C-alpha cells in the first residue's frame, strides 16, 4: 500500500526537511569511523512515504499515548537510520527493526542528529560500509535515511555519556551527559509508535 511522491526542491516541505538533515551534523567521537568524514550532505531526493494502513495504524497508538499523558502525545520529527528503510516504508517498523544490543535496550532507535542516523545506514558501527566498495565513508554511494513521526508520550530520562518501555512511561530518552555538542536519541518499543514520514536520499560529502 506505500506510495512514495518526490517532493520538488522548490516545495518549502523539501527546503524544511533538507534544512533538518543539514543543520543536524555533527562530529562524532569515533572520528568519522562509522559513518564517514563530512560536515554535509548532498541531498539526492526527499520523497513522502504514504501508507494509509501504517498512517491509521500510528494515529491509532498516539491517540491511545495522549489519553494515558494529559492529551499530549509528545510528537517529534526524528531521524533513523537503517539497512531494513525498504520493510520499513513497505510493511512499517517492527520487532525486525529493533536494535537489540541498544543502550537502553532492545527497542527502536531514533535520534535528533541526522549524522547519528547516518551512523546506521549500512549496519550497527556502520557495519562494512557500502555494498559496492566497502567503504563506511564513501562519498560515491547513495545512502537513505527515515525523517519520521515519534511519539514519546510519557518519555524516561536516561542520563548518559522487543524491550518494553519503564512503567508509566511510553518511550526513553538518552539526554547528552558529556559530549557537550550531542542532541538527545530516544528509544520507542512498540513500532507502531513511529511513521517513516519522509525518505531522504544522499550522499555524504568530502570535506574540501
Ligand atoms: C543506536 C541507534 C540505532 C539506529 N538504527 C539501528 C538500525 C539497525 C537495526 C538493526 C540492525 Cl541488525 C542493524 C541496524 C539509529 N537510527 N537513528 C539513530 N539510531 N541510533
Ligand atoms: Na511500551
Ligand atoms: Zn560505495
Amino acid at each position: 500500500g506505500t506510495i512514495l511522491i518526490d517532493l520538488s526542491p522548490d516545495d518549502k516541505e523539501f527546503q524544511s526537511v533538507e534544512e533538518e538533515m543539514q543543520s543536524t551534523v555533527r562530529e562524532h567521537r569515533d572520528g568519522g569511523h562509522a559513518g564517514g568524514i563530512f560536515n554535509r550532505y548532498n541531498i539526492l531526493k526527499i520523497q513522502k512515504v504514504c501508507n494509509k494502513k501504517l498512517w491509521e495504524r500510528y494515529t491509532h497508538r498516539r491517540k491511545e499515548v495522549s489519553e494515558e499523558n494529559h492529551n499530549h502525545a509528545n510528537e517529534r520529527m526524528l531521524f533513523h537510520g537503517s539497512p531494513f528503510v525498504n520493510a520499513i516504508i513497505h510493511k512499517g517498523f517492527d520487532e525486525r527493526h529493533a536494535y537489540i544490543g541498544g543502550m537502553f535496550g532492545a527497542g527502536i532507535y531514533f535520534a535528533e542528529n541526522s549524522s547519528k542516523s547516518n551512523q546506521y545506514v549500512y549496519g550497527i558501527g556502520g557495519g562494512t560500509g557500502c555494498p559496492v566498495h566497502k567503504d563506511r565513508s564513501c562519498y560515491i554511494c547513495h545512502r537513505q535515511l527515515l525523517f519520521c513521526r515519534v511519539t514519546l508520550g510519557k518519555s524516561f530520562l536516561q542520563f548518559s555519556a522487543m524491550a518494553h518501555s519503564p512503567p508509566g512511561h511510553h518511550s526513553v530518552t538518552g539526554r547528552p551527559s558529556v559530549n557537550g555538542l550531542a542532541l538527545a536519541e530516544y528509544v520507542i518499543y512498540r513500532g507502531e509508535q513511529a511513521y517513516p514520514e519522509y525518505l531522504i536520499t544522499y550522499q555524504i560529502m568530502r570535506p574540501e
